[PDB]
Parts: C-alpha cells; sequence; structure tokens
C-alpha cells in the first residue's frame, strides 16, 4: 500500500460536517488527510467520487491526492488524503490579515477561476462534466502560499449530464450552509431538476464571499473589521426560516459601504457583488463573466 500505510497524523486541525481533518507526514511532506468512520463511508465515497472527476485537477480548486482505508487492528478508517495549505481557509485567512488592494484582486479573482472552472463543461473523450458546489463559503475555500485560493470541501457537489439535462444524484433536498443559500433555494422556489439553477446558486455564494475579502481591503489604513455575511441581521448558525426572512421577504443584501466608490478595485468588486446578489439566479453573472472582468482588473493593477 502507498498511501495511508505510509502517513504519519501529526495534528488534529479540526472535525468537519463529515469526519475530521488532520495534518499527516507522507513521502517527508505536509498533507491534508480528512478521516472519515466506518458509518460514514457514503459521504467518504461520494467525495472521493467527486474528487476523481476526469479533468477535475486545477490551480484553484484542491489538489486530491488519494482515497485509501486503514486498518488500525481495531476499527477500518476512510480516508481522503489532499494538499495541505497552512494558511487554512479564507475564512481563517480574512479574519488574521488584511489585505491590499492586490491581495484582495488575486483572492476574488483565484475563487472565480475554480468556479468557472468547475462550472465548465469540458467536451470530449476525456471529458469534464459541468459541476456546482452547493456550499460555496469562505470556510470551504482555502488560501496558498502565493496568495490565491483554491476550492475545497467538494462533497455536497452535483455533477451535470449535458445531453439529457439530468444531475448525477437528482438532488431532492436543500443541503448547504445557511448563512449562504440563494433566495430560491430559501423560499424553495429553485427547479433542483435544472443544473443552471445551482450554477446560479453558487454565483449568489460567491458573492457573499467577495464582500467578506472586499471588507478586508486596507487601503490608506482604512479597511472593515472581519464580519460573516449577514452579521448584522441574523444569530450565528441561523436557520432557513431566519436567513428567509431577511433575504427573501425584507430582501436585504450585506450592505455596501460608501468608501467602496473610492477606487477602482473595490468598485469594480461593489459591482461584481450586487450582480451575484440579484434574487432572480438568471440576471446573475456568471462565473466566467466575472474571472473575465476581474482579470481585465488584475492587469491594470499590475498583479
Amino acid at each position: 500500500g502507498t498511501i495511508a500505510r505510509t502517513i504519519v497524523l501529526q495534528e488534529s486541525i479540526g472535525k468537519g460536517r463529515f469526519g475530521e481533518v488532520w495534518r499527516g507526514k507522507w513521502r517527508g511532506e505536509e498533507v491534508a488527510v480528512k478521516i472519515f468512520s466506518s458509518r460514514e463511508e457514503r459521504s467518504w465515497f461520494r467525495e472521493a467520487e467527486i474528487y476523481q472527476t476526469v479533468m477535475l485537477r486545477h490551480e484553484n480548486i484542491l489538489g486530491f491526492i488519494a482515497a485509501d482505508n486503514k486498518d488500525n487492528g481495531t476499527w477500518t478508517q476512510l480516508w481522503l488524503v489532499s494538499d495541505y495549505h497552512e494558511h487554512g481557509s479564507l475564512f481563517d485567512y480574512l479574519n488574521r490579515y488584511t489585505v491590499t488592494v492586490e491581495g484582495m484582486i488575486k483572492l476574488a479573482l483565484s475563487t472565480a477561476s475554480g468556479l468557472a472552472h468547475l462550472h465548465m463543461e469540458i467536451v470530449g473523450t476525456q471529458g469534464k462534466p459541468a459541476i456546482a458546489h452547493r456550499d460555496l463559503k469562505s470556510k470551504n475555500i482555502l488560501v496558498k502560499k502565493n496568495g490565491t485560493c483554491c476550492i475545497a470541501d467538494l462533497g455536497l457537489a452535483v455533477r451535470h449530464d449535458s445531453a439529457t439535462d439530468t444531475i448525477d444524484i437528482a438532488p431532492n433536498h436543500r443541503v448547504g450552509t445557511k448563512r449562504y443559500m440563494a433566495p430560491e433555494v430559501l423560499d424553495d422556489s429553485i427547479n433542483m431538476k435544472h443544473f443552471e439553477s445551482f450554477k446560479r446558486a453558487d454565483i449568489y455564494a460567491m458573492g457573499l464571499v467577495f464582500w467578506e475579502i472586499a471588507r478586508r481591503c486596507s487601503i490608506g489604513g482604512i479597511h472593515e473589521d472581519y464580519q460573516l455575511p449577514y452579521y448584522d441581521l441574523v444569530p450565528s448558525d441561523p436557520s432557513v426560516e431566519e436567513m428567509r426572512k431577511v433575504v427573501c421577504e425584507q430582501k436585504l443584501r450585506p450592505n455596501i459601504p460608501n468608501r467602496w466608490q473610492s477606487c477602482e478595485a473595490l468598485r469594480v468588486m461593489a459591482k461584481i457583488m450586487r450582480e451575484c446578489w440579484y434574487a432572480n439566479g438568471a440576471a446573475r453573472l456568471t462565473a466566467l463573466r466575472i474571472k473575465k472582468t476581474l482579470s481585465q482588473l488584475s492587469q491594470q493593477e499590475g498583479i
């Protein structure tokens, strides 16, 4: 065996939705190891399945190494081994630091590039299906040493078959983090047989993540403190009903500070946010369009 047999766990990172994450050592390198119990095989298998999708690898998608089993002599462990990113999540990174205009662009553009890749179908023998995340949030995006992001936590993802316009696991129920659920997800108006609706719901979530980044953009020593979207309107761990009353009924979105009109980069960011936040998913920007706009911005700023 070349994987779990040869890995040594060094540090507990944390227990998430399913399983637990550790920092391990594999062939002298640091690796992220997500371990699931025998009764979590369905979650482990589905995440292994998404990460093994043909042509998935991309600089802005977490690098998957292997799936494996490890028997310690008492119980079986189901492992998912991936690249290790020392900064941890974009949520941790934005809490820990402020960012420059350059830093903000790198973070936003890389996030959009990874999402555009996830969403994009690549047609061919070695084809890649279009994939929707369903749980995009700052806690599910990692920050690499080079200051760019990679999308992680692909366990809840759905894959599209374009010839039939059907989804591989035919989702029939709401999933994901309540705070980041699109208005159509919160009010259950979403058509879950329509794959394009899942892509649009991801864009709404990315708009919220962009708002979190922009708050941390420090110009002339001026920035906002770290906050989750809707910090001002809902409790921690909000319910679907608490979110639905704010997002769907009162029709509120995170506030856009007046100061974001002070420079081109914050005006471009604020504009993308508004265009991800439309209640009508069909009116939202695509990840590919956002990538295009941000790459044009990155060129002007000389990143």
